[PDB]
DNA sequence: ACCGGAAGTG
DNA sequence: ACTTCCGGTC
DNA sequence: ACCGGAAGTG
DNA sequence: ACTTCCGGTC
C-alpha cells in the first residue's frame, strides 16, 4: 500500500489531476495548487475522515528529516523531492 | 514631544525599566522584555487607550523604512538601533 | 511572532 | 508620525 | 504558511 | 509511517 510520498507521484503523474497538484518543471519540484483538495484524497487514500493540508504538510515536513522532501523556500504550497545519493536510496527502497 | 523611538530611549536609560524593557548590551540592541508593558506605557503617553504590541511593533517596522532601527533576527523581542550614517543623521535632527 | 500594504487621523 | 486593521509566512 | 516537539495509533 | 494537536515565528 501506498506511502504518502508514493501517494503523491501518482497524483503528480496523471494530467487529470493538474488543477490541483503538478510539478512545476524544475527537477523534481511541486505545487499543492489546492493543498486541501491533495488532503482529502489522502484521506479517502488512508481511511481518515478529516485529514487537512495542516497534517498533510507535518508528514511533509517529517520528510525532510528522512531526506527524501525539503521545502521550497517562500514558494507557496511548494515543495520539491530531493535529488541526492540518500534520497534516491530511501526511495529506491523504501522500508 | 516624544517620538516612538525616544521615549524607548527614556524607557532602556532607567534602571526602574530593566524588568519590561532593557539595553542588551551588544551596541543599541534591546528587547521588549514585556512587549505589552512597553505598549500600555507608549499607549499613556499618547492617550492611546487601546495600544497593544501589534499596533507598536507597526511602528518599529516603519522604523526599518526610516534607516533608524531593524529586527534582530530570529531573537524574540529584540529590535536595535541601527549604527550607521543615516541613522545617525536621522536620530540627531528628528523632524 | 513577524512582515508590510492600505487607509486612516487635529 | 504614527494608528488601526489585517492577510500572509517558519 | 510554515516549523518542529510531543504523544498517539492494528 | 504517519496522525493529531498545537505553541511559536516573517
Ligand atoms: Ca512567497
Ligand atoms: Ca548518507
Ligand atoms: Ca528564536
Ligand atoms: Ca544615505
Amino acid at each position: 500500500s501506498l506511502q504518502l510520498w508514493q501517494f503523491l507521484v501518482t497524483l503528480l503523474d496523471d494530467p487529470a489531476n493538474a488543477h490541483f497538484i503538478a510539478w512545476t518543471g524544475r527537477g523534481m519540484e511541486f505545487k499543492l495548487i489546492e493543498p486541501e483538495e491533495v488532503a482529502r484524497r489522502w484521506g479517502i487514500q488512508k481511511n481518515r475522515p478529516a485529514m487537512n493540508y495542516d497534517k498533510l504538510s507535518r508528514s511533509l515536513r517529517y520528510y525532510y528529516e528522512k531526506g527524501i522532501m525539503q521545502k521550497v523556500a517562500g514558494e507557496r504550497y511548494v515543495y520539491k523531492f530531493v535529488c541526492d545519493p540518500d534520497a534516491l536510496f530511501s526511495m529506491a527502497f523504501p522500508d
